[PDB]
C-alpha cells in the first residue's frame, strides 16, 4: 500500500500549472503518497469569490501545520482586473503569505548532466537567498528641486540626545535623495533562516556584504550574522563538517564562478523551468515551497486555443519534493523520505536520458535547430516520468 | 611608421606586465611613432614613490585626453607581506577614476566560433554605470535602539523644508542610512551614454527600478529623455539609432531575445575578451584597459618555468580603443585605419582557428581540449604579429 505522508498544505493556482500541478498530484503523489491534505484553492476565481479570505485562511494553515507547497497564481493588475472582473486589485498571495510567515526565500536550479550551464565546473547547485525587502518596507526618496541640506536624523525614544548627519549639501542645482532602514529582528530572522537552510541542506554558508564601504549598514549583517553562528550554530556547522564565513562581494563573485557549487549564498541587496523557491522561516520549522516561476500565461493562451504545448513541470514537481521531504524530516517519517528524493532523481535522470521538454531541448540544441523529435509536450512528459517513477521504485524493493 | 602622437601609458604587474611588452614590441612599435608618456604602475615602483606614480598618471591622462593602462596589484594583507609594502596602498584604478570622473562602458569582444551566454547575441552588447568618485558616499549609521528616524530637506533660503518619517523603531534598533544624487552626476551620465551610442552607431537604452524609488529613478529617466530630446535625437535619427527607457525585468527579458548591438545605460565566455573604456564628461578624455586583473596564477606558472596561454585580446583592445580615441582626436587617418586593422586581425586570428586555451576550453570543455587545439602566449603573439603584417601590406596595393 501507499506511504502515510502527514499533514500538508497544499494551494492550488492558476492557468498553466493549474493543470500541471492537477499532473503532478494524479500521477507522481497520490498514487505512493496518501496526506491529511489542508488544500486551499488560491485560484483567481476563488480569491475574488472569497475576497481574498481563501489566502489568509491558507497562510494560517502553513503557521500551524509547518509544512506548504504553493502553485503560481495571478498577481492581479488593470488588465487582469478586466480579464476576470474583479471585485478590487487583490495584492499578491505570495506577499500575504510571506507576511504572515516571515522568513526568506531560497532559489535553486535544478542542475541536469546534459543542460549546459553558466560555470561548467558548477556540478552542485548554488542555493541563493536574498534578504527579504517585504511588501510593508519602503525607502522613502524624494526630489531635491534645489540648492539646500539634506539631512537624515534618529530621535531615541529614550530622550537621550537626538542625533545628526549630514547626507549632502546641494551647493549648486538639485538632485534626488533617499533614507532607508532595517531592523535587527529581520536581519536576525534573515540569519537564523540562512543557518538552518545550510545544515538542512549540509551545505556551508556564504554572506556577503559590501560592508568596505556601507561600514555602518551592512557591517550590522556581518556581526548579527557572526554572533548568531559563534553562539548558536558553529558547533552543529562542524558536527557537519560544514562551516559560515563572511566574504566580500567580490571576493564571493570571483570564488563562485571557480568553484564547483554547492553551497548557500545570503545576499543583502536558465530555464525559469529548473528554478525552486523555498521560504525558510526562521524557526526551521516552517516551510513553504513553490516553483520560481509564474503561471505561464503564454503557454496557457497556446492550451485554451488546443493547441499542442511544452511546458516544463520540473520547477513545480520539486515544489512537492521538497515540501514532502521537509515533511519527512519533521516527522522522521524515513519512507515518505526516500519517496521524496527518489522522485527528484527520476524527474533529473528523465532529463539527463534525453527525455525533457522544448524549453530545455532549446537550450541544448539551440531554439532555431530544435525539432519536434527533440522534445516532448507537456503530456508527454508527465507521462515518461510517471513510467520511470514505477520502475525506480520497483527496484527500491530488492 | 605612423606619427601617433600623445598616449599616456600605464605599465602593471605580473602575467599582464609581459603581455604588455609583447604588444607594445610586436604590434604597436613596428607600425607607430607615440609621444609616449609611459607611467610605471608595477607594484614595486607604486611602493618605491609613495604611490606618487599613479597621481602623476592620472595627471598626464587628464592633460593628453588619452590613457592606456595595463593590469595592476590592487594590495590586500597578503601583498603588503608578499612584498614588503609600506602601506596598503589603495587601489591604482580607484585613484584614476576619482581624478578623471567620467562613466565606464564593458564590452565583450565576440567571435563567431567562441560559445556566448546567450546563443542569439551576435553584435556586442556595451554595459555602462556611472564611476562616482569617492565623494558619492551614503551616509549610514547603526540605530540602538527604538525612536524616530527622519530625513529632511532645507532649502537654501530656509523656506519650503520638508521632513519625511523614514521609520519610527517600536521594539528595537537596527541600521539607516540617507543617499543622493546630484543632477550633473546623472547629466554627465546621460551625456556619456549618448555620445557612446553615436561613437559606436547602436541604440542606447537606459534601465531603472523607477516602480519602486518613483522620485530616484524619475529623476534619471526625466533627465535622460530631456537631454536627448533637445541635444541627440536628431543626430540619433541619422544613423537610425534610437534612445529608450525601460524597465529592468522588460530590459532583461528583451536583451535575450535580442541580437544585441546596444548600448545599456544601467542605474544601480572568457575575462580575458572583456574590456574597459572610462568615458569623461568631456567628451574628450578616455582611459581604456583589460576588464581583468594580472593573471597571478599565471604568472606564477611563468616563474617555475612552465608554459602559459595567457589571452592577450583585452590588453590589445585597451591600446586600440585608446590609439582610435587618440586618431578621431587629432583626424589621424592612417592611426584610424590602424587600430581597427589590429582588431579585425585579433578577431579573424580566433576565428581562422587560432587562440588561446581559454578560448579553446569554452569549445571543447576544460577536460578535453588537447594541446593541438591552442597556442601558448607567445605563440598566439607572434601569429597576431604575423597575420598583422599581412594585413596592413595587403591595405597598401
Ligand atoms: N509565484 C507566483 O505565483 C508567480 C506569479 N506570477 C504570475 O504569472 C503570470 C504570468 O507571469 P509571466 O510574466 O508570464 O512569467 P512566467 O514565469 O509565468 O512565464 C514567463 C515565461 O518564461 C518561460 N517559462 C516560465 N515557466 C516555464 C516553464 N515552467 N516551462 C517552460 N517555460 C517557462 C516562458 O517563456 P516563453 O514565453 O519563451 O515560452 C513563459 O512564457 C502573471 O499573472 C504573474 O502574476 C509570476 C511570477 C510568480
Ligand atoms: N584593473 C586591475 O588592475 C585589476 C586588478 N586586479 C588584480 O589582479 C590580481 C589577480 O586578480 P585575480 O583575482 O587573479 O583575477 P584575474 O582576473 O587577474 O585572473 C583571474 C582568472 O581569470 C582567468 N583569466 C583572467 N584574465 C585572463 C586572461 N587574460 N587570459 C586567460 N585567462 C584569464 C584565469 O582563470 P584560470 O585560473 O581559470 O586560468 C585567471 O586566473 C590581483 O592582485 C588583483 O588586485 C584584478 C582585477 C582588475
Amino acid at each position: 500500500k501507499k506511504i502515510s505522508g502527514g499533514s500538508v498544505v497544499e494551494m492550488q493556482g492558476d492557468e498553466m500549472t493549474r493543470i500541471i500541478w492537477e499532473l503532478i498530484k494524479e500521477k507522481l503523489i497520490f498514487p505512493y503518497v496518501e496526506l491529511d491534505l489542508h488544500s486551499y484553492d488560491l485560484g483567481i476565481e476563488n480569491r475574488d469569490a472569497t475576497n481574498d479570505q481563501v489566502t489568509k485562511d491558507a497562510a494560517e494553515a502553513i503557521k500551524k501545520h509547518n509544512v506548504g507547497v504553493k502553485c503560481a497564481t495571478i498577481t492581479p493588475d488593470e488588465k487582469r482586473v478586466e480579464e476576470f472582473k474583479l471585485k478590487q486589485m487583490w495584492k499578491s498571495p505570495n506577499g500575504t503569505i510571506r507576511n504572515i510567515l516571515g522568513g526568506t526565500v531560497f532559489r535553486e536550479a535544478i542542475i541536469c548532466k546534459n543542460i549546459p550551464r553558466l560555470v561548467s565546473g558548477w556540478v552542485k547547485p548554488i542555493i541563493i537567498g536574498q534578504h527579504a525587502y517585504g511588501d510593508q518596507y519602503r525607502a522613502t526618496d524624494f526630489v531635491v528641486p534645489g540648492p539646500g541640506k539634506v539631512e537624515i536624523t534618529y530621535t531615541p525614544s529614550d530622550g537621550t540626545q537626538k542625533v545628526t548627519y549630514l547626507v549632502h549639501n546641494f551647493e549648486e542645482g538639485g538632485g534626488v535623495a533617499m533614507g532607508m532602514y532595517n531592523q535587527d529582528k529581520s536581519i536576525e530572522d534573515f540569519a537564523h533562516s540562512s543557518f538552518q537552510m545550510a545544515l538542512s541542506k549540509g551545505w556551508p554558508l556564504y554572506l556577503s556584504t559590501k560592508n568596505t564601504i556601507l561600514k555602518k549598514y551592512d557591517g550590522r549583517f556581518k556581526d548579527i550574522f557572526q554572533e548568531i553562528y559563534d553562539k548558536q550554530y558553529k558547533s552543529q556547522f562542524e558536527a557537519q563538517k560544514i562551516w559560515y564565513e563572511h566574504r566580500l562581494i567580490d571576493d564571493m563573485v570571483a570564488q563562485a564562478m571557480k568553484s564547483e557549487g554547492g553551497f548557500i549564498w545570503a545576499c543583502k541587496n536558465g530555464s525559469l523551468g529548473m528554478m525552486t523557491s523555498v521560504l525558510v522561516c526562521p524557526d526551521g520549522k516552517t516551510v513553504e515551497a513553490e516553483a520560481a516561476h509564474g503561471t505561464v500565461t503564454r503557454h496557457y493562451r497556446m492550451y485554451q486555443k488546443g493547441q499542442e504545448t511544452s511546458t516544463n513541470p520540473i520547477a513545480s514537481i520539486f515544489a512537492w519534493t521538497r515540501g514532502l521531504a521537509h515533511r519527512a524530516k519533521l516527522d522522521n517519517n524515513k519512507e515518505l523520505a526516500f519517496f521524496a528524493n527518489a522522485l527528484e532523481e527520476v524527474s533529473i535522470e528523465t532529463i539527463e536520458a534525453g527525455f525533457m521538454t522544448k524549453d530545455l531541448a532549446a537550450c541544448i540544441k539551440g531554439l532555431p535547430n530544435v525539432q519536434r523529435s527533440d522534445y516532448l509536450n507537456t503530456f508527454e512528459f508527465m507521462d515518461k516520468l510517471g513510467e520511470n517513477l514505477k520502475i525506480k521504485l520497483a527496484q527500491a524493493k530488492l
